[PDB]
């Protein structure tokens, strides 16, 4: 009596529009833009001005229709279900011409009993799914005077208005780094399940919660306590009374084989738990903190009398604790010298760590075409930059299991969020009920992933949208604050706590922490909000100061506990532009390039050249103020070269912020995180990304890689006081010692006399997760530099130590390269360094040599036909010094000839015709 | 009392669509596609699948509206005219809200008296021109059962149907090498003319006819007779009775200053003539036949009593006779050994010459954007290929004066045609009246150009469309034949003869000649048609055999008097593709590349993949049968390389035809012309062009240049009999002597023993415009080639002689390079020739060297940022031999760095991964 399953992917689909005049072959899973492009009705959606030209698609219905489905049993002993892991979004499902369901949530698994439709069916049943125009439906919802309305500043759009009314990925209606395609379709897998009486059940969803005994959300657990493994299984259809549960936990070697205890059951769910000795399971750690130990847990449900299980579920899991700590700074912390206020940090298995990484946005406007290969390449680039965390930004979406799997096994912590973002939302009973379906399904679905690090209720509420709402409508503000608490704390925190003991919570991405957490309270998390004291420090920080005159001025950076967002936009490579835009449109300010800059966004549906131009201007001023301004005679080389200068400014600014945040680990703030805005791009356009749509590295990720190294030497320049400081900062969990060499040369590479009055070398000791000051110098009073525009300081650090939980006693050697230029890059008197470049096919290394003088911001550019990244880039090179640079080849289309097309350049080349 | 003129270009224009929802800035002259693209409403019309996607434009009206026009006098002593040199096509002209005209001919100058509209105007007048949707209007015309209809095979479309009903450039509705944009707008210049009573007149158009006294159309004039200069001037408005005319003719040094005699006048025209001694004017000749002597003739019209002229007109003219000879082969010609029948050749100033060139199609789908620079570059490429003639193909259009000017001064003969093409046409009274406006205006306008070489009534009537009509509807055929004669002979020949004594005529582009020409006959040209005799030869030839198994088989080529059309399609360069199509679409058979191949055309409005694919297949089979078939690992290099093989096949086939046509000059046919199909491209697509849209040379023009040299040595291979013949052919007007070296080597460059049994060198004598056989050899019986797949024969000719009408006694040296391969290129055992390439900035030469062996089809490719052509390309190179190759730089965008981006390759490179 096994469950009979027809995968909807193997069925045959046709897609039709609303007006009866467009019919093309369909795919499942897909969305209509993708099936239209596949048939040649449209060009690649990311191209040209398609954000405008393709709006006829979002404005109408699309229907996915199967051919008659064969092979279903028509015996009435049998229950026939439709199971949909994702439908995007408002849809009308029909089976043999009967409306069987009307789904309205992208983020929910839907299931419908079609037994009776099948029975009435005079031939093989056709399944059809009629997907609405989302703008039209949300416009119709909003137009009613019977629903909630908010001030214009609170619901101000990017492109389409009214997004707060639909449980759909919010960026689908446009964002300040992406287009507004509002795609629809069967966006995740789906199938038909036929279940026979007294037979096998079907598994819908499985919540595995591995926690320390006594553990609660948001509180540090007892690391000496036994593990509790709790398993709760959702299913279709009939589980008999007095059901029993057993589990086998094996190395992903049996850890445990046993029965579960305290079994409970209801109509569609069965739950049990088991306790395991603290000494048995090996711990999961993030990358560079130990092993990524995982286990397979298979859970079987049997029924009194039955020889064999009728429900079996398997997940891959880890044994670890991950705490997000946002409560008060303790007396103990205060006496240690930490500024009072509220924490904002993470702990893994009881250990504090410095978080290093970025914000992950959706890699594509069409989730169905996002591949395993594409996401594996992206994770390679994340590891290589020395990340241990991504913030999975809201709102794109809840990531599919397969993406958390990648994180799990590589050791990247995923700070996760519910899909609510940069606006205020409804809190009627029906909207909430829909949200609760969503929060309950996804919290349960995702809970077993070792990479999952926290849940936050949504993006930018207490730090941005709530105070906008207070300002915009003071009289109604306490009402909208109550809805916030009611939805994001009372409903949502209770839902998470009901389904997880292991994952901590915050009602939004940035806030001043909590005063109390207690489920006995009507609002179980009592937020601090603005109940603050002068001198105290709370919360994580943002930094988006676009005034280019203070960009490198550390007195303008925020003093906080964790930096979860910060950035400036930059152009992508010309090779990236070349993917999406016409050759004649390749200039800094062409109409198409400007219209693709959504910084700043249109605020609606117009072609807003003015707002886009504001971003164009920010980049232009940044370059003009700090970097040589290209003036290349070939207009193509001029565009390419201007694109690269914008990237240099972004890299250097992020470096400047990251080293300041990291040093803060050892100052009274005790800063413990850096997540730059933003890791990646959704299309080809000027943004905050470090990784372009296809994966190509900007200058940023090469610089952040170095600046995210375990042990770094960092140069801090107070340019008003003309004072230089060099600090050494380490994220290791034990003290380390080492040395930094400090070599002053002119831009031809000749040493400056007496090393400009500075020591050639100095030793250091630095505490665990801490910093130490090793040099201070007034450039005019204490150093003797004959010409500051003909000077560079080359900094090399070496240190010895162990990574956390290292097995081997053999100590690792840590090295960091850096430089300090006592003027702005545009003031440096660089000359042609006469770079030589060659490739060695045996060693697979490029050799780069400066022959005539010092090269600044040396830069290798791989060609179009290849994907990957170099082991270093944007570096200082002195003549005679030979540098070897390898490349991680992820994909090659050039049959190996790409090595001959690689080029090298430096700052000098920005200045030539 | 001077004429007051407002140029409509300096007025301010707005363009609006039919439905009130599109408004953009306008230009005059322009067309709506161009003004829409300029405003960013659409992308470049030539891009992607815009032939489909842009059809919403042709389907509706576009209105060009001025701002209120200032500065017109409102005195009723004054006549105010609108003068339009071209409006495309059906339009409604309004002036101060009054319909003043409804033009319906692209090819006519329209003028309208708006004096009364101006007088009623309560403020400054607005001029508006509402342009129709042409498809809609011709569909409406055709739908009426009151108009003529033809069999489907006769009016079979390319894309839009019904084109026979509109006097508009026929290719605007699509052709088998171009798109169907059906553009509309003020496509040529226009202005407002205010004329005061008793003042200056305004010149509309001026017919200058310089002929030999007694000369008539189509008959060889007397070269010893005096020149008659006839000047007929069209004007607005009032010329008083008893007007007089004088002329000054000056070097373009007075040739003549005098009065005109036999003056006649009517309402809008004044005419007079003057006779000049045969000894006074220096003659105009085509390029490489003498000087391009031109003169300025200024004609003034004065009135009894008036001190100064009231009408002045200036044209640039030449003194020469050009005969198109299509009458019977004379007894004299027969006794000389020429096959009987009818001639088809040209004579310049009484001398026969061999015509060499190609068919010129419109360079752009939008005539307004065609520039002087663009057409100058095209004429450079024409001269460089050794052309002396272009056939200005119908139907595109009647060329503007400025293009004939370029031809005039460079010496390129322009065989010109009336705009009727590849279908049969109406012959109602209104249609004819419209045509007569057209033929009369353009014949008069163009007559003074020395480059003008003939008028033919239209393309493909008697050789194609008439026999299709006889086959398709035998009963109605005599009726449609009568309309043909009535329109294209009775009406049109009379109209030309009324306005020109100097320019010969043919009722269509290809026919068997005439039996009689006599204006006393009801049909003044009595066509031979099919009144033929076995063994006799008539007419010019076409050749479009697409069966690749006979392409190089000279027994399949047509034996005629002149070859006016012949070809095979080939892909353009990848750099050309890259202009118009997405990167992902760059493969031989992508959907976009296939859809842009209009060989074969859709036959209507569908996306006809099947018909397009037939052309794709022709090119594929051609390559597979004869040339190495690329299999490059990089898909981009694979596409590029497949594009180049198609070009090699086209070049070699044209060479094979041209040398066969030219040799025919000395055989009983006495062949006297080669015009290959086609010179140039209207957009980026696989076609018969030798010059791609932007001007880039295919392989074809490099090969035809050599094959159009004055003196050539040509290899004829009968591959069934395995016989080689080498002939020397000369187009000079006097005998020449010289020598040809014949060097047999293997593909490493080592001589074959005893030169394979062939003489190393041989002398020749060749008659004026004639040929001589210098070698015959059976490859197996008479030669000793150890391995025919490891053999090449390198042929170099040198000769001494004079070009026609050369002043200097110093004789010119003529050299021609060629080769013979005794197997097909795909059978040749080529090895890596190890080519070296360098550039010398002082000499501006590239040096090309084969280091390791013989290189076949050596090929330099200039990069994207530069326009021009090399002085040689696609050549055989033997090792040690150094070849220098210069480049005519027409435009550079790369600031001189393009020389470093030039690459070289050979046949060998098609075969590598
Ligand atoms: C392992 O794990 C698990 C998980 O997995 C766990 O379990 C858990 O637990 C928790 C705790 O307790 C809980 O929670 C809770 O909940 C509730 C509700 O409930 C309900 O619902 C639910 C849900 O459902 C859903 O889902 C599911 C799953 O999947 C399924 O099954 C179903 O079907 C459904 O589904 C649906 O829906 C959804 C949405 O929702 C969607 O998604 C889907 O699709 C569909 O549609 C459930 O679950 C439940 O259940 C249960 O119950 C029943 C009876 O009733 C049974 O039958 C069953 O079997 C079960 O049982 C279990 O549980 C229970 C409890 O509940 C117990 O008793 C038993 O024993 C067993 O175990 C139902 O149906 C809610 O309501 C709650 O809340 C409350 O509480 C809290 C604490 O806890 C607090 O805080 C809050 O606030 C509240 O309270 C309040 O109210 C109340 C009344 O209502 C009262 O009493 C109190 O007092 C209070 O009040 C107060 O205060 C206020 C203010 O503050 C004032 O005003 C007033 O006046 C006063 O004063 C909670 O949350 C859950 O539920 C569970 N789950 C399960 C599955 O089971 C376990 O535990 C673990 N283990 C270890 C060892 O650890
Ligand atoms: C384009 O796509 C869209 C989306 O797919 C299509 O719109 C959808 O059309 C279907 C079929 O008509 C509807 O389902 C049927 O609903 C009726 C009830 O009708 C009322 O309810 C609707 C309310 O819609 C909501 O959205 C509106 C905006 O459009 C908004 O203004 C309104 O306030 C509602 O919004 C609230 O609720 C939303 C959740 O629904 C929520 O997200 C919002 O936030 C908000 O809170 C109105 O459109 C309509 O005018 C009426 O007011 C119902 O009677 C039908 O019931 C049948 O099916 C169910 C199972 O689903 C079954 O239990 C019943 O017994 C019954 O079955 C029997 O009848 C069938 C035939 O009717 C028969 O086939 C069957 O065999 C049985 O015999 C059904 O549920 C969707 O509600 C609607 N969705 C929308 C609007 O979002 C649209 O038609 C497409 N257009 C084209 C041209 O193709
Ligand atoms: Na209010």
């Amino acid at each position: 009596g096994k469950a009979s399953i027809h995968d909807l992917a193997l069925q045959k689909w046709t897609v039709t529009n609303e007006y009866g005049n467009i019919t093309v072959p369909g795919k499942f899973p897909s969305q209509a833009h993708l099936d239209l492009h596949a048939a040649g009705v449209i060009g690649e959606s990311n191209n040209g001005l398609n954000d405008f030209d393709l709006r006829w698609i979002a404005a109408q219905n699309w229907t996915y229709t199967s051919k008659p489905i064969s092979g279903l049993s028509k015996h009435s002993d049998i229950a026939t279900w439709l199971v949909f892991d994702g439908l995007d979004t408002y849809a009308t499902v029909k089976f043999c011409d009967h409306i069987v369901g009307t789904p309205d949530n992208q983020f929910r698994q839907w299931f419908y009993d079609v037994s009776s439709a099948l029975a009435s069916c005079k031939s093989d049943p056709v399944l059809s799914i009629n997907f609405g125009s989302v703008p039209r439906i949300i416009n119709a919802i909003n137009a009613s005077d019977e629903v909630q309305h908010w001030p214009a500043s609170v619901v101000y759009p990017f492109e389409y208005p009214n997004r707060q009314w639909v449980r759909k990925e919010q960026n689908d209606f446009g964002w300040d780094w992406g287009p507004a395609f509002s795609p629809v379709g069967p966006w995740q897998p789906g199938r038909i399940v036929q279940l026979s009486k007294g037979g096998e059940l079907y598994s819908l969803n499985t919540d595995i919660d591995i926690f320390r005994k006594g553990q609660f959300n948001n509180f540090a657990p007892d690391q000496t306590a036994p593990w509790v493994v709790n398993a709760s299984l959702d299913f279709l259809g009939t589980l008999p009374k007095h059901a029993s549960m057993s589990v086998i936990i094996t190395d992903a070697s049996v850890l445990y084989s046993g029965k579960l205890e305290g079994v409970t059951q209801s109509d569609m769910t069965v739950t049990g738990s088991v306790t395991i000795d603290a000494h048995k399971p090996k711990l999961w750690w993030p990358r560079d903190m130990g092993n990524q130990q995982l286990y397979n847990i298979t859970v079987s449900v049997s029924s009194a009398g039955s020889k064999t299980p009728i429900l079996v579920s398997q997940r891959r899991v880890g044994f670890r604790t991950i705490l997000f700590s946002s409560g008060n700074i303790t007396d103990a912390q205060i006496a240690s010298g930490i500024t009072p206020g509220n924490n904002w940090h993470f702990e893994i298995n009881g250990h504090e760590f410095y978080a290093k990484g970025a914000n992950l946005i959706p890699p594509d406007a069409f989730w169905p075409r996002v591949t395993s290969d594409r996401m594996n390449r992206l994770f390679d680039s994340v590891e290589s930059q020395n990340f241990n965390m991504l913030r999975v930004w809201s709102s794109g979406t809840y990531l599919p299991d397969w993406i958390y799997d990648i994180a799990d096994e590589r050791g990247v912590l995923l700070w996760s969020e519910f899909q609510f973002s940069d606006t205020l939302y409804p809190d009627s009973d029906d909207f909430k009920a829909n949200v609760v379906g969503e929060i309950t399904y996804n919290v349960r679905r995702l809970n077993h992933h070792a990479s999952l690090a926290c849940w936050m209720g949504g993006n930018e509420f207490e730090n941005l949208m709530l105070p906008i709402a207070q300002g915009a409508d003071p009289a109604t503000y306490p009402y909208v604050l109550g809805q916030y608490e009611n939805l994001f704390i009372t409903t949502l925190f209770n839902v998470l706590a009901a389904n997880s003991h292991s994952i901590s919570y915050s009602p939004c991405s940035a806030n001043n922490g909590w005063l109390e957490i207690d489920l006995d309270l009507p609002v179980p998390i009592v937020e601090r909000y603005y109940n603050t004291t002068s001198g105290h420090i709370y919360g994580d920080t943002d930094f988006y100061n676009y005034d280019t005159s203070v960009s490198f001025d550390t007195s303008a950076y925020p003093v906080g506990r964790f930096a979860n967002e910060f950035g400036f936009i930059s152009m992508p490579s010309i090779q990236t532009w070349q993917q999406a835009v016409d050759p004649e449109e390749l200039s800094f300010n062409s109409t198409t390039v400007i219209l693709r800059n959504h910084h700043y966004p249109a605020g609606g549906l117009t072609r807003n050249i003015h707002n886009s131009t504001l971003g164009q201007v920010e980049m232009t001023l940044a370059v003009e103020r700090y970097y040589p301004t290209p003036d290349k005679t070939d207009p193509v080389a001029n565009f390419s070269s201007w694109c690269h200068a914008t990237q240099l400014f972004q890299a250097d600014m992020y470096k400047s912020e990251i080293q300041f945040y990291r040093r803060g680990s050892g100052l009274p703030e005790r800063q413990l995180g850096s997540l730059y805005w933003q890791l990646n791009d959704i299309w080809q356009a000027p943004t905050w990304a470090g990784l372009e749509y296809d994966g190509r590295w900007k200058v940023l990720p090469y610089v952040s890689r170095r600046t995210y190294e375990h042990v770094i030497a960092s140069a801090f320049w107070n340019y008003t006081a003309n004072e230089l400081e060099i600090w050494v900062t380490s994220d290791l969990w034990e003290p380390v010692a080492g040395e930094v060499s400090l070599t002053w040369v002119d831009l031809k590479g000749k040493p400056i006399a007496n090393n400009a009055g500075m020591t050639k070398s100095t030793k250091f000791n630095v505490g665990a997760i801490n910093t130490t000051q090793i040099i201070t110098a007034n450039i005019q009073s204490d150093l003797k530099i004959p010409d500051t525009s003909d000077a560079v300081l080359v900094i090399e650090l070496t240190a010895h130590g162990k990574l956390p939980n290292a097995a081997s006693s053999k100590t690792t050697t840590f090295t960091h390269h850096n430089h300090f230029l006592p003027v702005w890059p545009n003031q440096a008197k660089v000359s042609d360094p006469k770079l030589h470049l060659s490739y060695n096919k045996s060693t697979k290394k490029f050799t780069v040599e400066a022959t005539a003088g010092v090269s600044l911001y040396t830069w290798l550019t791989h060609p179009a036909g290849v994907l990957g990244f170099f082991d270093d880039n944007a570096f200082v090179l002195r003549p005679g010094e030979k540098k070897e640079v390898g490349f991680t080849l992820q994909q090659d289309t050039t049959g190996g000839k790409w090595t001959e097309q690689v080029t090298v350049e430096s700052l000098w080349d920005l200045t030539t015709p």
